[PDB]
Formats: structure tokens, sequence, C-alpha cells
């Protein structure tokens, strides 16, 4: 939907940079940004609120959220049980050939992205992983929390972009773990990424 296109628009450029924590938004901006029309983006707007991404401003405007330390640990509460049950689920699709295909791909491709130092090309290979992994587990439920996984806010105002190398690696260890297809340690090592996301902001202060 042209909806979509806003909502997700603006998740993926928090992550990429293109968009900030602590920005103001302009209806007429986005429509001319996205391609799309104002009902869509009220729409989109609102939704982003309901995750709470943006709280919405008078004059059909909007900011983006920064988050308080406190806040920030909250939501990484959440990410830890959520990313340790979407890899726990995505055993299920252990031996489907197609998708175990797709997850080393997926893979594959974090790691040359992460070599090349390339943000781009990393954060998308992550939405990929990511989507994948939520394929496999086929869990209707985490397909409706799904945006909460990505912690687009927490990644832009705590610059996970300088944490790659670890992120790198933790994702490695959630592909070896999901795909050995034992649920706990799959979901021990999707909990694992998001301690060590907390460890890292936590040791900045």
């Amino acid at each position: 939907s042209a909806s979509d296109t806003v909502f997700f628009g603006i998740m993926s450029g928090l992550e990429l940079g293109t968009f900030v924590p602590g920005q103001r938004l302009v209806e007429t901006d986005l429509v001319a940004h996205f391609g799309v029309g104002r009902n869509s983006v009220r729409e989109a707007l609102q939704r982003l609120a309901a995750e709470g991404i943006v709280d919405l401003q008078r004059h059909r405007g909007a900011v983006i959220r920064r988050l308080s330390l406190q806040e920030t640990l909250d939501v990484l509460d959440v990410a830890e049980r959520m990313t340790g049950l979407l890899a726990r689920a995505a055993t299920r699709g252990s031996g489907n050939q197609p998708q175990v295909q797709a997850l080393r791909a997926s893979v594959q491709a974090l790691v040359a992205a992460e070599k090349a130092q390339d943000g781009e090309t990393f954060s998308n290979a992550r939405r990929h992983f990511y989507r994948t992994l939520l394929e496999m587990g086929d869990n209707r439920e985490l397909r409706r929390l799904f945006p909460t996984i990505h912690m687009p806010i927490v990644h832009a105002q705590h610059r996970l972009a300088s944490l790659r190398q670890m992120r790198l690696d933790d994702y490695r260890r959630i592909a070896t773990a999901v795909l050995a297809g034992e649920p706990d340690a799959a979901e021990a090592a999707g909990a694992a990424h998001v301690k060590n996301v907390r460890g890292a902001i936590l040791d900045r202060q």
C-alpha cells in the first residue's frame, strides 16, 4: 500500500541515516519525498505513532522520537525476548532447503557488507536476514510484532553502525544456531545479540 512506503521508508531511513531522532516531519515534505498523497502520509504517521517511532504534532506534522536511557533499556528488554523467539521459531524451517539457502545467502551478504564498511548494504542484508528468519518460523504473532525487533530509534540514536563487527558475529551465531535446529540454543543466540547491544550502550555511559 502507499501507506506502507512511508511507514517502512521512515523506519528504513532511520537505520540508513536519512531520517534522524528528533527530526521534524512535515506532511508536504513527506508527500514530495515518498511520492504518495496526504491520506497515505497521515495513515503512515498514525501507524508510526502506534509503534512508538513518532509523536504526532499539530498541523498534520510529527517528530521522530528520541529515547531516554531507561526507555532504551525497556525497548531492549522486549527486543531481547522477541529476537530470541524469532531465532527459536525459525528452527522450524531448518530442513526447508530453499529457506536455508536464503538464510546462508543473507549471511554471506552481511559478511561482504561488513568488510566493505557499507552501512547501506549491511542494513539491507540485515533486513533480509530477519525477514528470512521470520518466514522460517511462520509465527503469525511475531509477524505482527516484527517492527519492534528492528529497534530503529535505538539503532540511530545509539550509533549501532559503529558496532557492526560485533553485530555480524552475533548474526552469524544466530544463523548457525537456527540451522542446527535446536530451539533452546537458537533462542539463546537471538537473545545473546540483544544482550551485546545493551552491553555496548551501557559501556559508553
